[PDB]
C-alpha cells in the first residue's frame, strides 16, 4: 500500500509519505510532481549582472552577457587578452574595449590563428602519393610499392 512505489515525482524529486504522498523537489522544478520549471529569472531579477539579458530554460536558466562582461553571471569583466584567444603560440594585443587582434606564428592564419594554412596546393608528390599538410611543409604518404620523400624511389 506504498503511494511511493508507482515513482509519481520526475526531474529529481523524492517521494515521501503524507497522511497520499507528496514530491520534495529540487529547486530548479516545482509544482505537486516537480514537472513545471521554475523561472529562476523571474524569482531573481538581475540575475544576470551589468545589464545581462536572463534567458530561461527546463531545468536551468542561461546569461546572455553584453560584449563588456563574461562569466555564467555576468560578473567577470571581459578583457580581450586574458585569457588569450589566439591559438598555437599566437600574441594577442587589444584594439579597445572589446575588440583584439591576434599576431599568428608563420603557418597559421584566420581571426583567432585557428585555421592552419594549406601547404599541399603547389605539391609535387608523385605516383598517386597523398599529400600530407603540416606547419610550414607537407609530406608525401606514398602506395606501398614507392618509397622517397616524392615517392619515386
Ligand atoms: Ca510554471
Ligand atoms: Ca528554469
Ligand atoms: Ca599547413
Amino acid at each position: 500500500q506504498d503511494p511511493c512505489a508507482s515513482n509519481p515525482c520526475a526531474n529529481g524529486g523524492q517521494c515521501l509519505p503524507f497522511e497520499s504522498y507528496i514530491c520534495h523537489c529540487p529547486p530548479s522544478f516545482h509544482g505537486p510532481t516537480c514537472r513545471q520549471d521554475v523561472n529562476e529569472c523571474g524569482e531573481k531579477p538581475g540575475l544576470c549582472r551589468h545589464g545581462g539579458t536572463c534567458h530561461n530554460e527546463v531545468g536551468s536558466y542561461r546569461c546572455v552577457c553584453r560584449a563588456t562582461h563574461t562569466g555564467p553571471n555576468c560578473e567577470r569583466p571581459y578583457v580581450p587578452c586574458s585569457p588569450s584567444p589566439c591559438q598555437n603560440g599566437g600574441t594577442c594585443r587589444p584594439t579597445g574595449d572589446v575588440t583584439h587582434e591576434c599576431a599568428c606564428l608563420p603557418g597559421f592564419t584566420g581571426q583567432n590563428c585557428e585555421e592552419n594554412i594549406d601547404d599541399c596546393p603547389g605539391n609535387n608528390c608523385k605516383n598517386g602519393g597523398a599529400c600530407v599538410d603540416g606547419v610550414n611543409t607537407y609530406n608525401c604518404r606514398c602506395p606501398p610499392e614507392w618509397t622517397g620523400q616524392y615517392c619515386t624511389e
